[PDB]
């Protein structure tokens, strides 16, 4: 769905970075660097995406990409 396709976006801009080393499998925070607007962002656009102020307790799950999917897909499956 236009969910995951998206969802790669999302972290691509509200990490803030290009739209093609957006894997599905990588620790942007550490990885990459998002220790700024890595969730304070990410929440509000997967949050506006559907709706799941994704807690930084769960965030630390989503450190990457890949579970920010699976994590919105994992909710309405």
């Amino acid at each position: 769905s236009t969910i995951e396709e998206r969802v790669k976006k999302i972290i691509g801009q509200q990490l803030g970075v290009k739209q093609e080393e957006v894997t599905n499998n990588a620790s942007f925070v550490e990885d990459l660097g998002a220790d700024s607007l890595d969730t304070v962002e990410l929440v509000m656009a997967l949050e506006e995406e559907f709706d799941t102020e994704i807690p930084d307790e769960e965030a630390e799950k989503i450190t990457t990409v890949q579970a920010a999917i699976d994590y919105i897909n994992g909710h309405q499956a």
